């Protein structure tokens, strides 16, 4: 009902439509409520929007998995409650096996469905997050962002930022990358991107002094995060272009989210974070594949014990906020505000109508300076 956008920094995680997903090692990640998911995830990624049954035809939807064992009304129940403590609920497009693959003059019927979902379910906006056998398929470089571009107009007009986030795998973010059409031809809509920097083997990028530096080099860790984000903060290194203010570092949760790109030592992410904000560069957060790991089990069923968020949620929160920020400071009796400046007061915002000095917002009746 209520579109609930993110203007400070983030702590992103995937949620799993569907149950007991197995591990890069053997572990076990179990369906759980959106209402158990830890708080400090405050932008949760509802895992996919797809084309279930190609007999549906070529346009991907969402269907809660009957086997969690949550009634839809329930499930939309919970997304309130997220929305009622300022945390953001967004559908992911694509993943694995999500057979998207769309044709030039679908975008019409993709938007009308990414709304009738987003108003059906209280989704605050969308994840792209395609496999990479859609990055190029069909025409999804042409209907996805026209399709974005309608839906983030439509909910403009009324009043709201849909959000639209990315995740793009790190390699494809080259300077002319089978990526960077998204990027630009929604540069302007999108909110933030967060990249996976895992899955991707020796990939990486070479910098002089230091030499290969891999994703799966768990020894050069800290030089990994650093120059990678600053390669794409600044378009340099031949890495396509995504401010810091945009710019969110997306890992595994652990060694059975993902194949590689785990971090062992948070410190080393501490550090490379540090560096990039003392380079006026600061990062917009972390994300992680995935809130459903991050509660899951070892192959000894052993419990991960929300091991990433212990990591990384007190660090990127207490961060300063963001250039997104709406700060909105107290109201003070001996200031004098003038049209539209905003204050806080009661827990509240209000937002002086004219000239007022002394006039407490909730006390000026209902046609007062204050609205
Ligand atoms: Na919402």
């Amino acid at each position: 009902g209520t579109i609930t956008s993110q203007d400070d920094n983030v702590v992103v995680g995937y949620w799993h439509n569907w149950c007991d997903g197995r591990g890069y090692q053997g572990g076990n990640a179990p369906c759980v409520e959106l209402k158990t998911v830890n708080p400090q995830y405050n932008v949760v990624n509802i895992s996919f929007m797809k084309v279930y049954d190609i007999a549906e035809g070529r346009i991907p939807t969402f269907k809660l998995d009957p086997t969690i064992a949550l009634s839809e009304a329930e499930f939309i129940a919970q997304i309130d409650t997220l929305n009622s403590q300022g945390r953001s609920v967004l559908i992911a497009l694509g993943g694995a096996d999500a057979h998207i693959e769309l044709t030039r003059g679908d975008e019409d019927a993709l938007a009308a469905e990414i709304i009738r979902l987003t108003d059906l379910y209280g989704f605050d906006g969308l994840d792209i997050d395609l496999e990479q056998a859609a990055i190029t398929a069909k025409d999804n470089q042409f209907v996805i962002p026209a399709a974005l571009k309608m839906v983030k107009e439509h909910y403009r007009k009324t009043g709201d930022n849909f959000m639209i986030t990315m995740a793009p795998e790190f390699p494809y973010l080259t300077a002319n990358g089978a990526y960077t059409p998204y990027l630009t031809e929604l540069d302007g809509y999108y909110d933030f991107i967060n990249p996976q920097f895992y899955n991707q083997g020796g990939d990486g990028l070479w910098i002089e002094g230091v030499g290969w530096i891999a994703q799966n080099n768990d020894a050069l860790k800290e030089e990994f995060i650093y120059y990678i984000a600053d390669s794409l903060i600044n378009g340099t290194r031949n890495y396509h272009k995504i401010p810091h203010d945009k710019l969110v570092f997306g890992l595994p949760s652990n060694i059975d989210a993902a194949a590689t790109g785990y971090i062992q030592d948070p410190q080393d992410l501490y550090k490379a974070f540090d560096r990039l904000k003392a380079q006026g560069q600061p990062l917009r957060g972390v994300m992680t594949w995935s809130v459903n790991w991050d509660m899951g089990t070892d192959a000894a069923n052993n419990s991960y014990n929300q091991q990433f968020i212990k990591d990384y949620g007190n660090f990127i929160h207490n961060q300063l906020p963001p250039v997104t920020d709406v700060s909105d400071d107290d109201w003070q009796v001996g200031s004098t505000y003038v049209k539209d400046d905003k204050v806080t007061h009661n827990g509240a915002t209000w937002t002086a109508q004219w000239w007022t000095k002394g006039e407490e917002p909730g006390t000026t009746g209902e046609w007062g300076v204050w609205r």
